[PDB]
């Protein structure tokens, strides 16, 4: 099937993935370097295995595409992925008068009333986000995320460059172009952020009409990031092929740590005992084709029909 | 054997590589998307096929180490693989008062009388960049080469990172770092080479005690490219784990266009026709440690055995 791949990397890594300590000290089953295809033209890579919400992705790579940093674009179609980076900020700073919030996550991991307290203050803070602009001005701006990377990298010439837009033209003018790279990952600003590009890198490549997309991500979440990051790509893969008027190829996902936090052991087990069911299929807008003026309604998902979603705890 | 990877990807570009144009037209069977890995600690990936010269390998790795961009210290060791890039300049320059080498290569490749005339020019140039100063601080200095992007990253503050010096302290201090990334591509700088970084980027990975690295490679000439890209990076990861005082791990090989031109067809099946012989071993001066002090005698292949050379058009 379409998604056995995924399967076959989470029995890979509980077969010879070795303990190898992380940042969170959740442990991990850990393999470095591995490689899977898919062709797009069999159908949308959606896990079928358990229910991802595509509407997350979708939102999520749109607010990439618009170049966009800030949060409130993701609140108002009530995306809250990003909600911690932000949230963050506004907790350390002077301007934050209200409770100790010390690294909120592993305290509202633990503390059943801190996670109550915890998540006033985030939903207070996501409320004066979309509603106050000088507010989310502020707090609701990330910075350097990929929208930014993608469309708005800085230069020493004090300019800024539109990596992706300057690449789709590439492909137009250049589809042989064996340079139709895009970069996330700057040296210059990758030790001052909270978690640096995990998504690195990535590159198309055209060929008999048909675009492909390789993706270089440096680490990865086998059970709970995984699912997505494959999504998100695949899409992207489609929504190029869309603007410059290919067919749609391979997305190749290449790793670089792929790892099993723990916790998540019964539940990938447990994924694994399930049956992929058919793939879904991807529609576009026929008529509408600059994907950077794109919006959900322009996007849509048939036939997903998966199994119910699996609960893991976000110890990672 | 060690180097079947290499075989096998040869094979396979034969059998299902589709011809694609490229930016010289001398036709390619392409793939796109091929990971291979070799297990360091059962020899050395110096292809026994075919002899490949180790001391280039080892001469142009040390440029890179010690951040040097001058074309100079390669000269000084008979090395000419950077040759061309720094000879273009001259020959383009107001200074140049001289026959008329547009573009050479191509003109060279057919014309007797050219490659003669043009071969004096390039003798002549190299004698100037070794003996005169002032000529090679001017020609000699490519600028942007690996050796100063992993050593000397410019930032828009003004200064420059050490990509290279900071990541292996990281491995020191902090091993299981998710983020051990050297990037090779820079955006601003991208569009103005006269060819943008073919190795892009490679991750560092240590577990039980032994180092790993994982590189990207954009674009790749299976025949000719190939073979010293294999031998560079795998004695990188030699240097670095002799650095941090590491056993030597996997190396894992990534592409993106991997390709065989047309005119080495015949060359890769002889190629193949050929069973490789064991593999030869790396053995590194115990006592010096500081790679970036490092030279020539520092490093000695044993062993090495192959099978004779094979010619092939640079048709590249
Ligand atoms: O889209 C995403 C975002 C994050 N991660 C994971 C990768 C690691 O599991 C953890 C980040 O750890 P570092 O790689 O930064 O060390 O989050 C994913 O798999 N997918
Ligand atoms: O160390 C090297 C340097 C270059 N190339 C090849 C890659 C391509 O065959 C050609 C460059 O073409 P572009 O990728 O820049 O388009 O040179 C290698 O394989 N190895």
């Amino acid at each position: 099937m379409l998604e056995q791949p995924y399967l076959d990397l989470a029995k890979k890594v509980l077969d010879e993935g070795h303990f190898k300590p992380d940042r969170t000290h959740t442990g991990t089953y850990s393999i470095f370097g591995h490689q899977m295809r898919f062709d797009l033209s069999k159908g949308f890579p959606l896990l079928t295995t358990k229910k991802v919400p595509f509407g997350l992705i979708k939102s999520e790579l749109l607010w990439f595409l618009h170049g966009d940093t800030n949060i409130r674009f993701l609140l108002q179609h009530r995306n809250h992925i990003w909600d911690e980076w932000a949230f963050e900020k506004w907790v350390k700073s002077d301007e934050y008068h209200g409770p100790d919030m010390t690294d909120f996550g592993h305290r509202s991991q633990k503390d059943p009333e801190f996670a109550a307290v915890y998540h006033e203050e985030m939903a207070k803070f996501d409320d004066r986000v979309l509603h106050d602009d000088a507010f989310a001005a502020k707090y609701g701006d990330l910075g350097l995320v990929y929208g930014s990377q993608w469309r708005a990298w800085h230069t020493s010439k004090g300019d800024t460059i539109d990596q992706l837009g300057d690449v789709i033209e590439q492909i137009k003018t250049h589809p042989y172009s064996r340079e139709l790279i895009v970069s996330a990952w700057n040296p210059e600003d990758v030790p001052t952020m909270a978690l640096p590009p995990c998504h690195t890198l990535y590159q198309f490549y055209v060929n008999d009409g048909k675009l492909s997309l390789q993706l270089y991500q440096r680490s990865a979440d086998i059970f709970l990031g995984v699912p997505f990051n494959i999504a998100s790509y695949a899409l992207l893969t489609h929504l190029v092929a869309h603007e410059c008027g290919l067919e749609v190829g391979e997305f190749i996902h290449t790793f670089g740590d792929a790892h099993l936090y723990v916790n998540h052991l019964d539940q990938i087990k447990e994924q694994l005992s399930r049956t992929p069911r058919p793939a879904p299929t991807l529609q576009l807008n026929p008529d509408k084709h600059d994907i950077f003026d794109f919006d959900m309604k322009d996007i849509k998902l048939l036939n997903y029909d998966p199994y119910p979603a699996i609960k893991a705890p976000v110890a990672v």
